């Protein structure tokens, strides 16, 4: 559900990945070229990074561990992270339409 994925992305991701970008770390946007260069232009890789995190990208998964590498907010359920990974892949493929 793209409507549902957009809503969840808007509240859990968009402040950092504004319209597909990255306000913290240049080179690590959600655009296809950056995802590709970073080895993560697949739903499975997007899911894994969202779940466990990397660098200053917090992990959101329920079993993300250790505590310090994960969001200090609530964790996301597996189904939510799957929706988000699908949504990011779809948007990146589409070129992040505005
Ligand atoms: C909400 C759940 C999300 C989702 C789906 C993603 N993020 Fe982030 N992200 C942030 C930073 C600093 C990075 C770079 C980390 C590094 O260089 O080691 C990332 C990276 C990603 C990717 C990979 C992008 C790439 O081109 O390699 C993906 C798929 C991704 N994120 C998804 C920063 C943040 C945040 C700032 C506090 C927040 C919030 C999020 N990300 C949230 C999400």
């Amino acid at each position: 559900d793209i409507q549902r994925g957009a809503t969840l992305f808007n509240r859990a991701c968009i402040a950092c990945h504004d319209t597909g970008g990255n306000i913290i770390q240049p080179g690590a946007t959600l655009f296809t070229k950056d995802l590709e260069r970073n080895g993560v232009d697949t739903e499975e890789e997007i899911y894994r990074q969202t779940y466990f995190g990397k660098g200053r990208m917090p992990g959101f998964g329920e079993k993300c561990t250790p505590r310090g590498q994960c969001t200090f907010g609530p964790r996301l359920q597996d189904e939510e992270i799957k929706l988000l990974a699908e949504f990011v892949k779809f948007q990146a493929d589409q070129g992040w339409p505005t």
